[PDB]
């Protein structure tokens, strides 16, 4: 077991590990200091877990939080280096502490992107959306901010708890019934779009606004999306949204490169049904100098049966500590 130190930063007692040196707060994304890793000379990211098992919910979104990241093992999805409790025994937990890599900066901190610079970021989304999908895992706020990018320009998928409405799927903000893994998709256009445009696409300041903006572009629903939805007054309410003058995708993405403007209509699709999932994205036309099919994996299984339980405090406390202990860190 190894030997912890303490110290104060910004009103908050951290205690970890002697091999993490010279933690400098950095932020607004909550308990977060950068650490320079002493085993392996590169600067890594701590994170103290605020107030873990304050409530049931609290409890429970923190084994979630521990249970994903230990499961995440891919290029384009944030790892976990190592999790850790000062703590001796369960009697004595009440701390979390994650570590990850440090991410210089997010796509819209790294943003006049070429078309090449633009297929390869886009295509990183959705190799990394594969690999999250197949482990039925949606990430439900992918945005810019969400987005991890290094000097090379290579990206990692992550989630801060930190406008979401502006790459948020028209379903979740209407309140259909059928959620799927596509929620993100539509996200990936909303980003893919800016990345194009050089402006958000869908500039909502509220969720009503949102959906008009929307609706002016990708049409009224068709009838046979309409067939889905059960309500007749949800089926009006779509409808008294899309009064708005009609646009079109040819005038919106002029200039862009006609595979990137066929690939954003088959993600700013309304039906979510109908929508293209990360797995047929990959293999459109417009990733042709990047799609490797043999080097696009997909997750192990991922238990989520855990989602679905009412418990204790005490449980989902027990629980995370059995998390914490048999964390076998990643080979470098
Ligand atoms: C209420 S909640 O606790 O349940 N919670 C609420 C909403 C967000 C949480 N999402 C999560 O669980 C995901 C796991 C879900 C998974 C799903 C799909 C694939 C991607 C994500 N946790 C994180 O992403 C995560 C990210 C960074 C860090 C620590 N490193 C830093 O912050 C950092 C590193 N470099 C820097 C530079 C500057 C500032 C900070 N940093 C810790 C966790 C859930």
């Amino acid at each position: 077991r190894p030997t912890f130190y303490r110290q104060e930063l910004n009103k908050t007692i951290w205690e970890v590990p002697e091999r993490y040196q010279n933690l400098s707060p950095v932020g607004a994304y909550g308990s977060v200091c950068a650490a320079f890793d002493t085993k392996t000379g590169h600067r890594v990211a701590v994170k103290k877990l605020s107030r873990p098992f304050q409530s049931i919910i609290h409890a429970k979104r923190t084994y979630r939080e521990l249970r994903l990241l230990k499961h995440m093992k891919h290029e384009n999805v944030i790892g976990l280096l190592d999790v850790f409790t000062p703590a001796r025994s369960l009697e004595e937990f009440n701390d979390v502490y994650l570590v990850t890599h440090l991410m210089g900066a997010d796509l819209n901190n790294i943003v006049k992107l070429t078309d090449d610079h633009v297929q390869f970021l886009i295509y990183q989304i959705l190799r990394g959306l594969k690999y999250i999908h197949s482990a039925d895992i949606i990430h439900r706020d992918l945005k810019p901010s969400n987005l991890a990018v290094n000097e090379d320009c290579e990206l990692k998928i992550l989630d801060f708890g930190l406008a979401t409405r502006w790459y948020r799927a028209p379903e979740i903000m209407l309140n259909w019934m059928h959620y799927n893994q596509t929620v993100d998709i539509w996200s990936v256009g909303c980003i893919m779009a800016e990345l194009l445009t050089g402006r958000t696409l869908f500039p909502g300041t509220d969720h009503i606004d949102q959906l008009k903006l929307i609706l002016r572009l990708v049409g009224t629903p068709g009838a046979e999306l309409l067939k889905k939805i059960s309500s007749e007054s949800a089926r009006n309410y779509i409808q008294s949204l899309a009064q708005m003058p009609k646009m079109n995708f040819a005038n919106v993405f002029i200039g862009a490169n006609p595979l990137a403007v066929d690939l954003l209509e088959k993600m700013l699709v309304l039906d979510s049904d109908k929508r293209i999932t990360a797995a047929q994205a990959l293999a459109h036309a417009y990733f042709a100098q990047y799609h490797d099919p043999d080097d696009e994996p997909v997750a192990d299984p991922y238990d989520q049966s855990f989602e679905s339980r009412d418990l204790l405090i005490d449980e989902w406390k027990s629980l995370t500590y059995d998390e914490v202990i048999s964390f076998v860190p990643p080979p470098l």
